[PDB]
């Protein structure tokens, strides 16, 4: 029993983290096969970030301007290209610890484990959710850039996030491993703001199923609802629309608990309308939205990674 | 900036996890050098668990009754002893992935990472505190037994916890790696209950210092308190007494923020009195007590391994 913010084991990703230096700028890189992936802003000084021309800045750098350290063993850069906002450093050595992996771009609502790194060394691991405003609430200090976010889907590490920036609100913004930013953000120091955020409805329902599995059932009611009627109430309270796809993804949790998705929807509708009445769910006073349906199943069914 | 419940990277511990089978019982073992450590209840059946004599159960076992698997590799048991509530299986091979390690016993309030394992394979990693009542609020299912809790310091793993049981409240009980239970618990299926839990006051204060470091001061006030008046108030909310040792341990955070420990104690007193009035502190609607003072410094100063 019990329910915790639970990260994927970090072993396979720890094996892939390196230091990248270009000038007095040092940050983290991801070493997979004979390529190191890192933020393109490694080629920038703090002043350069005000109005960078990345084409011009890269056209001036050569292979030997980029110093990569893998533990305390130097890799030779034998090529460099830019894909969107990531630098790809082609190196002389394939990473022997390269796991089975893909690059995945995630949807808002999806969670991932962050291996927070400084100077190519891991500091720790935690769970994040891609907010509907395309920011993450992370723990990132200067030098954290190039730290990655990942899921393990069966036997495959899926890399979904690379850390780039901290916004003035203190929330974090980054790219997929193809250098495509999540959200309307740019790698220049200019006025940029997190948009108004919404609650991830499918994840709140996932977490109410977690509560039922852990014996916290007080919020279940005899009422039902239609998808349409649920969404009319949800949208009043700044909750993301629930689609039929969301309903189907919640099918396994519904089957395991014997509580219909629309019955759980009716329970949530009353929670939003009435509040908690100074009660808690899984020892939280607020409705939690940073657990996916799969996160609940993985923790509550003891799914393992080998 | 930002502050998050952060586990240690699990890689060095993943390298030590194996499956241990005795009869129809399978659980997790820790493989360090040529020894595998596991809960001694691996030699029990479900009926055995009410009043087991582990000396009598163990003397009946041969080396070959213990099946230790590390991935696809069968490890050969060449010896066994019992130390308190852990079994030590001597195997023919030293774990090549063995890290630098120590065995430590932690105090209530200290935190560690759990690598939750089933059949010798990892499910996930989370951060935990030894509660004042010597339980942990974990996430563990049947087959989780032998999962370990640890801290990393430089490149040394200190193992402080081995998982043995779940209590009726759903909290979890376990031993150090010398097989001594945290708390008054025993490896028997007899009725045992967690003592009344209390909040870890020094950790809540550490976490308020974290919130200040992260640029949030809304909860501060103009007031101070004596240690004695703080403890008289805090105990009415089932908070642990704050000792002068706790106050000294909060010294570095006090110095970094310029907020005296007893002034932060005054802030906490008001927070218990008023609640958050629809606000949050580091994204939390409750007062968090599973960050130690060292955890705040480590995460706010960017310590690596
Ligand atoms: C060349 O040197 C720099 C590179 C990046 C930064 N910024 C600002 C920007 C990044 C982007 Cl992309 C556009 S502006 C960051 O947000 C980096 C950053 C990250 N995560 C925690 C941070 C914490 C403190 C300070 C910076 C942090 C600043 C300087
Ligand atoms: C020989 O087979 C068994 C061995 C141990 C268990 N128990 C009950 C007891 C353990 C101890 Cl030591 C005394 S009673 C557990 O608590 C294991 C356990 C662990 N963590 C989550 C658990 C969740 C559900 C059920 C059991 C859990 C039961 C059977």
């Amino acid at each position: 029993s019990g329910f915790r913010k639970m990260a994927f084991p970090s072993g396979k990703v720890e094996g892939c983290m390196v230091q990248v230096t270009c000038g007095t700028t040092t940050l983290n890189g991801l070493w997979l096969d004979d390529v190191v992936y890192c933020p393109r802003h490694v080629i920038c000084t703090s002043e350069d970030m005000l109005n960078p021309n990345y084409e011009d800045l890269l056209i001036r750098k050569s292979n030997h301007n980029f110093l990569v350290q893998a533990g305390n063993v130097q890799l030779r850069v034998i090529g460099h290209s830019m894909q969107n906002c990531v630098l790809k450093l082609k190196v002389d050595t394939a990473n022997p610890k390269t796991p089975k992996y893909k690059f995945v771009r995630i949807q808002p609502g999806q969670t991932f484990s962050v291996l927070a790194c400084y100077n190519g060394s891991p500091s720790g691991v935690y769970q994040c959710a891609m907010r509907p405003n395309f920011t993450i609430k992370g723990s990132f200090l200067n030098g954290s850039c190039g730290s990655v976010g990942f899921n393990i889907d069966y036997d495959c590490v899926s890399f979904c996030y690379m850390h780039h920036m901290e916004l003035p609100t203190g929330v974090h913004a980054g790219t997929d491993l193809e250098g495509n930013f999540y959200g309307p953000f740019v790698d220049r120091q200019t006025a940029q703001a997190a948009g108004t955020d919404t609650t991830i409805t499918v994840n709140v329902l996932a977490w109410l199923y977690a509560a039922v599995i852990n014996g916290d059932r007080w919020f279940l009611n005899r009422f039902t609802t239609t998808l349409n009627d649920f969404n009319l109430v949800a949208m009043k309270y700044n909750y993301e629309p629930l689609t039929q796809d969301h309903v189907d993804i919640l099918g396994p949790l519904s089957a395991q608990t014997g509580i219909a998705v629309l019955d759980m929807c009716a329970s949530l509708k009353e929670l939003l309308q009435n509040g908690m009445n100074g009660r808690t769910i899984l020892g939280s006073a607020l409705l939690e939205d940073e657990f996916t349906p799969f996160d609940v199943v993985r923790q509550c069914s003891g799914v393992t990674f080998q």
